[PDB]
C-alpha cells in the first residue's frame, strides 16, 4: 500500500564507471515504473579509500546523465551517530559480541570465523564486534532471478559489524540507512549478490522488515571475463550514446537514432517502456567501457 522506495548508494572511492551508471539507471528506471521515490545515498563511510571530490563528481554526473532524486542526499559521513545507536542495541539485546582475534588467526583456520569470542565476555578494548547469528539466511528471492542459494560456509559466519580499525562495516551501514530511509527495494549490481542474505540476516536480528531485492546483469568484457575484476570514467561530453548502450545492457528498448531526442526524453521513453523481466542475468560491454 505504502509507496515504492528505491536507491543508488554509490562509494565514493571513485567517479561514476559503466558499471556503477548501470546500477543507477537500473535503480533509478524500476523506481519510476514503480511510480515511486530514487534516493541517493553516498556512502562515504571510509575516508581513507574516499577520493576528494568523487563525491561530488558522482552527483553532477547523475544530473548530467538526466537522472534526479528525491529529496535530500544521505551522506554516510553524517550517520556515525545512527551506527553507534544500531550497535549499542544490538549488544545490550544480547546479539554481538567483541572480538579480539587476529586476522592471521582467522587466516590459519580457513578464512571464517569459528565463533570463537562467542561467549568469552572480551571488553571493546582494541576489538572488532561481531554479530551473534542464531538462524543464518542461505537463500534469498530476487525479484528477477529467483532464488538464489547463497554459499553456506559464509552465510553462516558471525560476521563483523564495526572494525578493529574502528570503521563501521558496510553490511551493517547498509541495513541501519536502507531501514533509515524506508526503502523497499534495493536494485543494485550483480557483485552485491553474495552478502545479500547476511544483511537480510541483520535485518531480521533487529526486528525490521526485509525489502525485496533484484540485482542487474553481471557486467563482461568483451572477451566475456568479469569487468568488474580490474575502469574508464564516464565520458564527460553527450551522455546520449552512453544512456542508450546502458539501456541495452539492461535488455531494454534503445534508439539508436539518439541524436532527436534529449537526454530527459530518452528517459522518460525508458521508464515507460521499463520492462524488468527483459533484464538479463549477465551482458557483454563494449570496448568503448572496458
Ligand atoms: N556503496 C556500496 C553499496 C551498494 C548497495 O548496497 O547498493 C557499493 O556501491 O558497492
Ligand atoms: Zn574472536
Amino acid at each position: 500500500d505504502t509507496q515504492y522506495i528505491g536507491r543508488f548508494a554509490p562509494s565514493p572511492s571513485g567517479e561514476l564507471h559503466f558499471g556503477s551508471l548501470i546500477a543507477a539507471l537500473g535503480s533509478y528506471l524500476q523506481a519510476r515504473a514503480r511510480q515511486g521515490r530514487w534516493l541517493v545515498r553516498i556512502e562515504d563511510i571510509d575516508p581513507p579509500r574516499e577520493v576528494p571530490g568523487a563525491a561530488e563528481t558522482i552527483l553532477r554526473q547523475l544530473e548530467h546523465y538526466g537522472l534526479h532524486w528525491d529529496g535530500d542526499v544521505l551522506w554516510q559521513s553524517q550517520r556515525h551517530d545512527a551506527y553507534r545507536e544500531a550497535l549499542a542495541w544490538l549488544h545490550e539485546q544480547g546479539l554481538s559480541y567483541y572480538c579480539t582475534c587476529t586476522r592471521a588467526r582467522i587466516q590459519s583456520i580457513g578464512g571464517i570465523y569459528d565463533g570463537h569470542c562467542r561467549v568469552l565476555h572480551h571488553g571493546p578494548d582494541n576489538a572488532a564486534v561481531r554479530i551473534r547469528q542464531q538462524h543464518p539466511v542461505t537463500q534469498f528471492t530476487d525479484q528477477l532471478r529467483g532464488i538464489i542459494h547463497a554459499d553456506e560456509k559464509l552465510a553462516r559466519e558471525d560476521f563483523i559489524i564495526h572494525r578493529r580499525d574502528g570503521l563501521f562495516a558496510y553490511n551493517l551501514a547498509v541495513v541501519v540507512d536502507d531501514h533509515f530511509q524506508g526503502v523497499t527495494e534495493i536494485v543494485r549490481g550483480a557483485d552485491l549478490i553474495e552478502p545479500t542474505v547476511r544483511q537480510i540476516s541483520l535485518y531480521q536480528l533487529f526486528g525490521w522488515k526485509v525489502p525485496d531485492y533484484i540485482h542487474l546483469p553481471l557486467a563482461l568484457n568483451p572477451q566475456g571475463a568479469k569487468l568488474s575484476k580490474q575502469a574508464p570514467a564516464l565520458p564527460k561530453g553527450d551522455p546520449r550514446p552512453v544512456l542508450i548502450a546502458a539501456l541495452q545492457f539492461l535488455g531494454q528498448q534503445a534508439e539508436a537514432h539518439w541524436q532527436d531526442f534529449s537526454v530527459e526524453q530518452i528517459l522518460q521513453s525508458a521508464v515507460k517502456n521499463w520492462r524488468l523481466t527483459a533484464v538479463p542475468e549477465s551482458a557483454i560491454v563494449n570496448s568503448t567501457f572496458s
